């Protein structure tokens, strides 16, 4: 493929295992946590619907104060599920929660 001219930032990865998207292969980057220092996390307790939908969304942990929480909590909302069973992420699951550690910018 032959996008726009540009380049990547960082370095990043994920070993947890956790629920991701399509469209969304980690959580939403904050501005001001970002520049902070701290380098909190981010714990969301979702269920995935059969019919590959995120719901009932709730937060078990996260940042030790208002940081990465709220991109994180919009984000497993805004993100977009589909319904495909494949070799390691399926559907069909109460209990799939997402734990990643927010590590500041270098």
């Amino acid at each position: 493929d032959h996008p726009f001219t540009s380049a990547p930032t960082f370095g990043d990865f994920g070993s947890n295992q956790q629920a991701m998207p399509l469209y969304r292969v980690e959580p939403v980057y904050p501005s001001r946590a970002l520049k902070r220092g701290v380098e909190g996390f981010v714990t969301l307790s979702f269920t995935i619907d059969t019919t590959g939908k995120a719901v009932d969304i709730n937060v078990v942990d996260a940042n030790p104060k208002r940081m990465f929480e709220r991109e994180a909590m919009q984000a497993l909302k805004k993100w977009k599920y589909q319904p495909q069973i494949v070799d390691g992420k399926a559907i069909e699951q109460p209990g799939q929660t997402v734990t990643v550690e927010f590590k500041i910018a270098k």
